[PDB]
């Protein structure tokens, strides 16, 4: 059987860039950083963020915006708090439990949902 | 700060097709489905996935195809029984990638709408055992 989940790699444009979003929105904690340009092998990193490890590789950034995505959970006290944090990073938001959408510098949508599963359903 | 991880949403073209996917190679529960009731602003079902909540939505954005992808975990004793599992669904599987030391056997396939996932038998610490 599946134990669960293993990681998520993301390809972005700009390493650096991606890293500083990951960083000063979802607190990301690098713990992993390798490649080298000039050696022909791809600059990545690995971080962790709310026990989960993300991984960002170098490349090409989706072609298009799609509504396919991935949703941290967040406090619904915190909506406002995160909506402003984001609002702050000039990344395009796209404006029962409220949901906050936002995309990157590569075209991936995000969303901080505030409400979980059980309240969902029941 | 945040909590965890809420759930991954996918785009497909053809719902009914992706679930029969999902709970053959996944063993996915599902655990909701926009027909359950009357009135539903999108053809929509929400699966169990080895504790994460995934949710389908029948759609036609078609991404190309990336490197992006999800990976779940596996035991290496695994790799060849799911490679069975995924070669008798007829699903296309990536080759073997080039890999350093410490990064475990991995199985990469796609779904039936440019989704690449990924079955990993290694772990963080193995990768970061080393300098
Ligand atoms: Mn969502
Ligand atoms: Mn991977």
């Amino acid at each position: 059987m599946i134990s669960g989940l293993s990681h998520i790699t993301l390809i972005v444009k700009d390493l650096n860039k991606t890293t500083a979003f990951l960083q000063n929105i979802f607190n990301a904690e690098e713990i992993y950083s390798s490649g080298d340009k000039t050696f022909s092998l791809s600059k990545e990193k690995f971080f962790l963020i709310a026990g989960l490890w993300i991984c960002i590789m170098e490349g090409d950034s989706l072609q298009e915006r799609t509504y396919n995505h991935i949703a941290f959970q967040i406090q619904s006290e915190e909506v406002d708090e995160y909506t402003e944090r984001i609002k702050a990073l000039g990344v395009e938001m796209k404006p029962e439990g409220r949901s906050i959408y936002f995309y990157d510098f590569d075209n991936h949508l995000f969303e901080l949902h505030a409400g979980t599963l059980e309240e969902r359903l029941k």
